[PDB]
């Protein structure tokens, strides 16, 4: 039927990049699964923040939580868990039919503990046990401290959405941590066939940083390269996926860790709104799209087959050309990681402020 269905036939599952209570009550979340072929969802603090400030969708539970003695942290916890568990129920049919790959709902641990392995693990177990739904996924970022918490968590049978992956180097480390996670899960007696993971690899961020730097260079050639690095970087990640899982020896029954294209909303009005979907389509992948990007794909389409599998030559040429023009790609990826963690933590404080505003 739809262009999202065509995208799944190419191998790329479509997830939605937020779980606002607006979507649930309105019936939008059912509609999006049923009509837009959405087969997974993730939490979104920034959107959550906004919804409490500008909307009445949480008014009922805020009244509840203000009636009890709820702190800002407890309110935020309670509200997001109720959303997530509600989404888990509704995605149960897809979870069961998809061999556990899709039908997933992701929820993060506290962004402020992301350099703290122990605390990240502790809160991963806590969230896992509290939500108490087998299709939930705990978002754990691929940043210092929490990267090894990824294998610890998988070792306990927790399914993990790895987030804040910006570079192929760090993606390689994420895959290694997944393989060790599943090896330890087996050694700890867990049925490894029910442990899943996705690796959320950011796309638009790269072009935002690099488009600026290409404009600073200002040459014809630099300007002609704009809007290419994000796709190219992701395609290089896909080659790595194939490489490391080819080389890997996983316990029997183990799932693959599918690459997931995140931040796939275009940030420049001149770029086609389907750029980070059509160019990143192919086997064993997920794309976590903003709903506006889902609607762009649905009405505009512009898919042209699998654009991932045979993509490595093109993508490398983009990167070798960027480095010929003097763009310091290692510095770019370091800026993205630092800015990534700060944005991550910042949007969390934005949510805590929003929340505090309502609880007074």
């Amino acid at each position: 039927m739809s262009h999202i269905d065509d995208l799944a036939q190419l191998g790329t599952s479509t997830w939605l990049d937020d779980l606002s209570r607006e979507r649930i009550t309105s019936g939008n979340l059912s509609q999006v699964i049923e009509e837009k072929s959405v087969v997974g969802v993730t939490t979104n603090p920034a959107i959550f923040a906004a919804a409490m400030s500008k909307g009445d969708s949480y008014d009922a539970q805020i009244a509840e939580l203000k009636a009890a003695g709820a702190s800002v942290d407890q309110a935020v916890y309670a509200m997001s868990i109720d959303d997530v568990r509600n989404a888990c129920d509704l995605f149960t049919g897809i979870f069961e039919s998809s061999n556990g790959y899709d039908g997933r709902v992701s929820i993060e641990v506290d962004p402020r503990i992301s350099a703290d392995r122990d605390a990240t693990l502790a809160q991963a177990k806590e969230l896992w046990a509290k939500v108490d739904r087998p299709n939930v996924m705990i978002k754990i970022p691929a940043t210092p401290g929490s990267l090894p918490a990824i294998t610890d968590a998988l070792a306990e049978g927790i399914s993990v959405n790895v987030t804040l992956i910006f570079s192929v180097a760090r993606y390689r480390e994420v895959i290694a941590a997944f393989i060790e996670g599943i090896k330890q899960a087996a050694a700890n007696g867990h049925d490894v066939s029910k442990i899943h993971s996705v690796a959320s690899f950011f796309v638009s961020r790269v072009d935002v940083e690099i488009d600026k730097r290409l404009e600073a260079i200002g040459s014809d050639e630099a300007l002609a390269l704009r809007g290419k690095a994000g796709v190219a970087n992701a395609q290089r990640a896909y080659a790595v996926y194939k490489e490391l899982f080819d080389a890997a020896e996983l316990p029997e029954g183990a799932n693959t860790q599918r690459p997931l294209w995140a931040s796939t909303g275009v940030k420049n009005p001149a770029y086609a709104a389907t750029l980070y979907v059509s160019e990143l389509a192919g086997p064993n992948t997920v794309n976590t799209m903003p709903e506006g990007t889902i609607d762009a794909v649905l009405e505009q389409g512009n898919l042209h087959g699998d654009t991932l599998s045979n993509s490595a030559a093109e993508a490398d040429a983009v990167f070798s050309q960027l480095e010929a023009l003097g763009v310091d790609l290692a510095d770019v990826f370091q800026v993205l990681e630092t800015e990534g963690v700060d944005k991550f933590v910042a949007s969390w404080s934005e949510l805590l402020e929003s929340m505090e505003a309502r609880l007074k």
